[PDB]
């Protein structure tokens, strides 16, 4: 329901994280 708009800024940070694992 809530966290609408934190989750985007949750994408800025994280997704950085999702490339570094993906390439090891």
């Amino acid at each position: 329901s809530w966290f609408e708009p934190l989750v985007e800024d949750m994408q800025r940070q994280w997704a950085g994280l999702v490339e570094k694992v993906q390439a090891a």
